[PDB]
């Protein structure tokens, strides 16, 4: 019965009938969008209202809609008309992925360019890629995707292994016209294959590793009830699923004693970038919205047992729509184990003779997802001592081009030939504050170096401050790693048993953010990217940092538009917004398939707890 | 026959037998610091000659001696009589732990100070701590110790819920002499206790917990020859163990195809040290070097297994000297063991229908040591794609004082009157460098921006810039975490088959460094404290950041004379001193007993392979 449970295919299909019966989903509609509201704050008191926001794009031409349905009345609550060219495109669909490549195989200008290289259509694999918003005027309110060549030798071949450099398409997918085909120029189609299963590449496979087995003869110590509660030593969670953020983490408590007390009302990854550092006119315009423009959760792998997972897995299958509004079930989309995390607390006491050692253990909730070259996993945590933490692992193939005759400072080579342009991977975690209830502010804590002299003689003291962020035009915060700052989310009205108010310290990684020039298109659109820490008062409307819209949106939205308003977070209901990314300078060893390298986040308790909370976890 | 095998029981007490024949290991003579010496440089082509050096200390108050001698041929190599006032004090020895508490007990000045506290000597425990060096001059020569003092209630007490503060005392544990007692004024000895297996205090026990089995069927896929060579995964090393380092790693290499690639000759933790950030002269003196002063491989831990150490465990079981020089073991001192960890690379892709799915894993070399209230674990981790990685775990009990009335700006509560000054834990590791071999270089990396203009129209694009340091003086290096700074280690004479020099980028955490005012006794003490990287020209003599002798030494020997020297580096035999530490500010969450924190670093190939190194890994 619980308000936050995942999507039926019951739900869905009645979403689709529900938009049926209105006449808003005939034979020319599509879903590009579509996923349950959260519950409005306050409404547990009253009874479940299900709600769905549906984007729905039109094939023939006519604006989309955006509109939000009660499943449980049947009844449609709003519907407007979208203007594309001022609020955004709709998400790319599906569907669109195989027209670039369809529409430039008859096209004269497409042709001419391969046959200037020698390369059969038929074996030219074309990207479909968001457009974004640059100095084409002809693109305003149009459905475009640019498209990059890559050749596929047979059916099997790595395509990404032979870019096609010098060569770009723009594409509207909606009126099925190609708009420009620009060619710079040959350069060479790298030769040498990058089949990562083929014998003759990887040689004879090792025959040295032993199993490892890990199994739990009584089954897992975490409980799943109302298909997504979880409760897991101590913690409660409901895991929710969105076709554009994936995992989302709702209600996340921990029970003190006989208290539930809640942490996080709601934590997901809001958005998340991949810019280009390569200023060839082939790539400049590129940067992958994968959670706005693309929809990450909608390319959820299906995840093998002892393959993907390894333990023992609890898995959930989420429910999303196709562009119809038929209900498809991501098999095994979803996975949750519990697993050994080494030492927790030990110590071996000369004076009172007792030796105590205790293990660590962690939840684990996670997915995978795949956006063309790019495969990444998503990660949370929860530890017995109370801390939080998200992982994303960035592997699949790496974005390929040629590599310059004489060098570049904007790309490096793979193999011969073969040259992988710079680039970033920026996440936005969203944060829906909950430090005991929603009455938070939040802290920044430096490190506060003593000068020696008069109260400090042997010059070794060291100390810290922390000031307060009491309105959103002083929220916009950077890292600084060497003062060891950190950000403290507390209860002003809650106090620990020491009087001082209870928080969470959020511990960043002070990787670099966005590098782009802030005069840049992409600056602007991802404006988010530019700063480590932001934080808002809370609104029901303020969901991504790049706002509802991204694929082919100006700035306008999101983050910088919601801080203007300049709204009281000191004691109140706030969200931190943290962008964390790498930066990728790819070598050598990322060819031809990427090995995991992460990057995220943590919050740990300070002085939420009275005591260590993990005093009654037992021996051995 | 390796002569880079441990130390065993028949050459320790060769040793004695040798320093006994010589006329060196008198009834008055105890040692102070024993171990082997790496073989020299081109050593491989002649013969095994096993040396050690020793430190020996006279109870009598004689001069110390440094010694060493050679097992192999039963003689000594060298003897030569210290000045301690002038190069340092050995360090502590185990039995001058109990000296402090034992000669306080019926010093009249003490046993004043409890009475004005109303506290039974019987009940005070005085920590034995190290002294440093600051305005005493009757100090300078003699072997000193300070006492704090804890009460313990009871036998299985936990006396550090229960510091003496305002109280502190200086003892000459040669001439066994209390030198001075300081009595600032009496506080109050907080008197909740810190019992973490007290029923009371944890509640009723978690029964929560299902069990985790891990296990592997075959047996591990690293096999152990000669005592401690170890072979995993196309790794290769040797597992050493030194009394003050710990468990040091020897020459680390990696098979690639069918030849083996040495990456670093040797690495350590060679100091690590623990400043304090409290002014009140009580504990304004405390800096305990635990490698250095009290060496951290003499209180290593015996391991438990399911315990300290889970899965399929291979022990070794180090041998050190007692004070005598006779062999003492350490029965499962060290473990090694090889863990599942995640996903090591995934793609799944359109074009070619190929998922592909492989499973990482990392081998594991620990120890855990115990220093009075502190313990720690230190960790090396060698990955399958040619990562190497350490990463300090620390533990314990807070070191604590009482928490003065109106609070602190240095010391933070934990409970009730109870208080935990601010501190830093801060590790140097030593990383003898040997990338494809001994002639090496670095170049720091930095991120770089590039301005929206000419070449850069869309003002996207960045890039990267590399300073190669090629002598010792352009060598001290800080951190940048904002520009993405990190330090690549490159052979300039071994090119890979894109004809880059091969090379390993150390990816540092960027925590803050020592914070104590420049101009303080352990910024002089502690200087390689001060900077994130160090870069010198290999000497034989140049084993730790802070000289030979650590216990009450000014400044004058370790890195900052090392460098002076001014060396080139470019392209010769180098190391890199990378400093890496925690700041803590305690929380009431690390009290009674505080879960594991944690700190490191990492390498990671940069073009050293020819491509990925994992691509032979099997599926499944
Ligand atoms: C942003 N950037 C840089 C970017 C760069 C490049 C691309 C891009 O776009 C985003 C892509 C989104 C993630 C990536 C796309 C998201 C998933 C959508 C999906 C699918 C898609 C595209 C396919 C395909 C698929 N299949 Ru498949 N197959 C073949 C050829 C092309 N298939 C689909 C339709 C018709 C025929 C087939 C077929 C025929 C024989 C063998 C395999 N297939 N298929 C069918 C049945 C069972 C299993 C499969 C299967 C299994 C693995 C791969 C392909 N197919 C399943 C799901 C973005
Ligand atoms: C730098 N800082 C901040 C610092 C702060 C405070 C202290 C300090 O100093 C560094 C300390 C080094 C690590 C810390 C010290 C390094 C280890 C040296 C060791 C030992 C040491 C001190 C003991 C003791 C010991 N024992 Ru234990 N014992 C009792 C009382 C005090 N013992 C030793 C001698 C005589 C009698 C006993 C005895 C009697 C009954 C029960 C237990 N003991 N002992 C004996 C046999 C078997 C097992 C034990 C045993 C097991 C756990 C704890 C104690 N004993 C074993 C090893 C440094
Ligand atoms: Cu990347
Ligand atoms: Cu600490
Ligand atoms: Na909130
Ligand atoms: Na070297």
């Amino acid at each position: 019965a619980s308000p936050f449970r995942l999507a039926s295919a019951g739900e869905i299909s009645e979403v689709q009938g529900i938009l049926r019966t209105a006449g808003l989903l005939g034979p020319e509609k599509r879903i590009a969008y579509l996923g349950v509201l959260d519950p409005a704050r306050g409404a547990g008191s009253e009874a479940e209202d299900r709600r769905f926001r549906v984007f729905i794009h039109d094939v023939s031409g006519a604006r989309p809609q955006e509109v939000t349905v009660s499943v449980t009345n049947g009844t449609v609550i709003s519907a407007v008309e979208l203007d594309t060219a001022a609020t955004g495109e709709l998400p790319v669909l599906e569907e669109e992925f195989e027209v670039v490549e369809q529409l430039l195989a008859t096209d004269e200008r497409w042709l001419k360019a391969l046959a200037a290289r020698n390369l059969d259509v038929s074996k030219v694999r074309v990207a479909p890629l968001s457009a974004g918003v640059f100095e084409y005027a002809e693109e305003r309110g149009r459905r475009i995707l640019r498209g990059l060549a890559f050749v596929q030798d047979f059916p099997e071949d790595s395509a990404w292994a032979h870019p096609v450099d010098g060569l770009v398409a723009y594409v509207d997918v909606v009126s099925k016209e190609v708009t420009r085909v620009i060619d710079t120029g040959v350069f060479p189609v790298p030769a040498e294959h990058g089949n990562y299963t083929d014998p003759e590449l990887t040689g004879p496979l090792r025959t040295t590793q032993k199993p490892i087995s890990i199994t739990q003869p009584e089954g897992p110590s975490f409980t799943v009830t109302g298909g997504n509660h979880i409760e897991w030593e101590k913690w409660s969670l409901d895991v929710g699923f969105d076709v554009r953020e994936g995992v989302v983490l709702h209600n996340i408590a921990f029970r003190d004693g006989d208290r539930l007390r809640p942490i996080i009302n709601r934590a997901s990854i809001a958005e998340m970038v991949v810019p280009y550092g390569d200023p060839s006119p082939i790539r400049s315009w590129q940067n992958y919205f994968d959670t706005g423009e693309y929809l990450v959760g909608q390319y959820a792998n299906s995840l093998e047992l002892g393959c993907d997972c390894l333990g023992d897995i609890t898995y959930l299958s989420p429910v999303i729509s196709d562009a119809f509004g038929n209900p498809r079930e991501i098999r095994n989309g979803i996975c949750m184990h519990e697993e050994d995390w080494g030492i927790l607390a030990k110590h071996s006491d000369l004076w009172s003779g007792i030796n105590y050692t205790r293990r660590n253990r962690r939840m684990v909730i996670s997915f995978f997802t795949t956006i063309g070259n790019y495969d990444y996993g998503f990660y949370w945590y929860l530890y017995l001592d109370g801390t939080i933490e998200f992982e994303a692992k960035a592997t699949g193939v790496v974005f390929t081009s040629a590599f310059p005759e004489g060098g570049s400072d904007n790309i490096s080579q793979l193999a011969p030939g073969l040259g992988a342009p710079f680039h970033q991977h920026i996440f936005s975690a969203r944060l829906d504050m909950a430090i005991d209830g929603f009455t938070n502010r939040v802290e920044e804590e430096d490190v506060v170096r003593q000068t020696m002299g008069p109260g400090n003689e042997r010059g070794n003291a060291f100390s810290r401050k922390r000031t307060v962020l009491t309105r959103e035009s002083e929220a916009v915060r950077e890292a600084d790693a060497r003062t060891g700052r950190t950000w403290i989310i507390s209860n002003p009205e809650s106090k620990n048993r020491l009087n001082e108010p209870v928080g969470y310290k959020l511990h960043a990684h002070n990787q670099p953010t966005l590098l782009a020039d802030p005069g840049s298109s992409i600056a602007r659109r991802a404006a988010f990217a530019t700063k480590d820490l932001w934080v808002t008062r809370y609104a029901d409307d303020e969901r991504y940092p790049t706002g509802d819209f991204v694929n082919q949106h100006s700035g306008g939205a999101g983050l910088p538009s919601y801080i203007a308003q300049d709204r009281d977070i000191d004691g109140q209901d706030i969200v931190v917004w943290h962008t964390f990314g790498l930066t990728h300078f790819p070598r050598v060893e990322d060819w031809p398939i990427m090995p995991v390298d992460t990057v995220g986040f943590k919050l740990r308790p300070e002085g939420f707890f009275d005591r260590s909370p993990v005093l009654d976890v037992p021996a051995n």
